[PDB]
Parts: structure tokens; sequence; C-alpha cells
């Protein structure tokens, strides 16, 4: 998945707080 405009959308992710980097984004475990 994460190529970094998709990084971008998943620090935008990262206000999807669950995580605090726990994976958004960086810290993506994905590709």
């Amino acid at each position: 998945i994460c190529e970094e405009p998709t990084c971008r959308n998943r620090t935008r992710h990262l206000p999807l707080q669950f995580s605090r980097t726990g994976p958004l984004c960086p810290a993506c475990m994905k590709a």
C-alpha cells in the first residue's frame, strides 16, 4: 500500500487517532 502520497493520506489517517504513529504515517508496515 504505502508509497508516500498514500502516507500523506495516512498521516491524514494519523488524524484517524487510534494511532500516535501505530502505524500512521510514518509508521506504515505496508509495502
